């Protein structure tokens, strides 16, 4: 099982290659880490495994979703460290997400109920709704169009996350750089549409995710940060013209600021739409980032043993991140060691509140 052979990533040798995929699950009540997600990552946690937390807030602006913890104040860190010791216990490598929604927002989430932040003011169209914190679904309100020294403003906020993250005992921090979220606001040219630096031509586009990895790699070294994208995913009208030339924009430019700063980042992830007869399309762009980002390659999304088997043999990367399947099966690792059968999970529990139902009452095998 190649699934299980060593890999070395950073400064750390990992045990097996089967990695927590960052999950927003909506149990840190006020912003605030909770108890419970102490007993969830570390049913989790592995000797040498690899876990990445849900989505943390980098600013009081960042939330789009309800009770989303934070890494800006230092209650939050406070909360983190605990969760961050039971987790170093069983001997696993914890990365903390950094995660800013941008317009993917809305008055409840935001202070004084101002309006969302994003590179561009056209709100995500209607055909996409945000859950509220009542459990209806609300409509995505108009963004503001921030400046470049709000953009250098929000760097700053990423570089202190990184530095409270690290005070916390994380091993490193994720960049959220997908799903259509604020970096994605400033990748994407269905969204982007600045005359400044920041927009217009595919290397501005790539000028915020450039600016914010050398940040947080200039506060806590290139080896504890790894970098999130996906090209190829139109998650809140995150469309680019190009799915293929903007990844491999932005891996030429991960590339230069490894050369720069002497290291190499930690990792990078991508996330592909799966989604028919189009698979061999897909895993092709998959390949063409890989095969262009000299580092670690983490590939997600709609992965199962088999295939996470296969896209370590062939080499399509070097770790495969997992979903929704680690939700429901707590022992996800060693039911792919044993070909044990997976449990499902119910999504009608995947964003509520419940400290325990469907959170941590997933059992372990017998
Ligand atoms: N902070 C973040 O970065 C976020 C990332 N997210 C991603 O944005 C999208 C929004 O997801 P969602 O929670 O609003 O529901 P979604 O995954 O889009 O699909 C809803 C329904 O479509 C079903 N569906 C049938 N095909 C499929 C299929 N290829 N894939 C994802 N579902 C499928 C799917 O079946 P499952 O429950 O997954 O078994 C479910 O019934 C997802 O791609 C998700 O990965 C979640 C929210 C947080
Ligand atoms: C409920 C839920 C919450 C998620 N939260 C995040 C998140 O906070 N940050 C992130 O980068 N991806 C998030 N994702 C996306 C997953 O990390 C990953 O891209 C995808 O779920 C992998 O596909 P799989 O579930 O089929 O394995 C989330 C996905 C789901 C279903």
């Amino acid at each position: 099982n190649p699934l299980f052979s060593p890999y070395k990533m950073g400064k750390f040798n990992l045990s097996h290659r089967v990695v927590l995929a960052p999950m927003t699950r909506c149990r840190a009540l006020n912003n605030i880490p909770q108890a419970a997600l102490g007993e969830y990552y570390e049913q989790r946690a592995t000797a040498g495994g690899f876990l990445i937390t849900e989505g943390t807030m980098i600013s009081p602006t960042s939330a789009g979703f309800p009770h989303v913890p934070g890494i800006f104040t230092k209650e939050q860190v406070r909360e983190w460290k605990k969760i961050v010791d039971v987790v170093h216990a069983k001997g696993a490598v914890i990365f903390c997400q950094l995660w800013h929604v941008g317009r993917a927002s809305h008055e409840v989430y935001q202070p004084a109920g101002a309006a969302p932040i994003s590179s561009t003011e056209k709100p995500i169209s209607n055909r996409w709704r945000i859950l509220m914190p009542d459990g209806t679904h609300g409509i995505y309100p108009k963004p503001r169009a921030i400046g470049t020294y709000e953009i250098s403003q929000v760097v700053e906020d990423y570089r202190r996350s990184a530095l409270n993250a690290i005070e916390a005992g994380f091993d490193g921090i994720e960049i959220h750089g997908a799903h259509g979220y604020l970096i994605d606001q400033f990748l994407k040219d269905g969204i982007n549409d600045r005359t400044d630096e920041y927009g217009g031509s595919l290397a501005n586009r790539c000028k915020f995710i450039t600016q914010v990895v050398q940040a947080v790699v200039s506060a806590i070294g290139a080896d504890r940060v790894g970098v999130r994208v996906s090209p190829a995913i139109d998650h809140l009208d995150a469309m680019d013209s190009n799915p293929l030339s903007l990844g491999l924009a932005v891996v030429e430019r991960l590339n230069k600021i490894q050369l720069h700063s002497g290291s190499k980042l930690a990792y990078l992830h991508v996330t592909q739409p799966r989604s028919g007869g189009s698979e061999e399309e897909e895993a092709r762009l998959m390949r063409t980032l890989r095969n262009a980002y000299q580092g670690t390659f983490i590939c997600s999304g709609g992965y199962t043993r088999e295939l996470g088997i296969e896209a370590v043999a062939q080499g399509d990367a070097d770790l495969v991140s997992y979903g929704r399947l680690f939700i429901s099966n707590p022992d996800l690792v060693m039911r792919i060691k044993l070909n044990a059968p997976l449990n499902k999970y119910n999504r009608k529990t995947f964003y509520t509140q419940d400290p325990v139902v469907g959170y941590t009452d997933y059992p372990f095998l017998q």
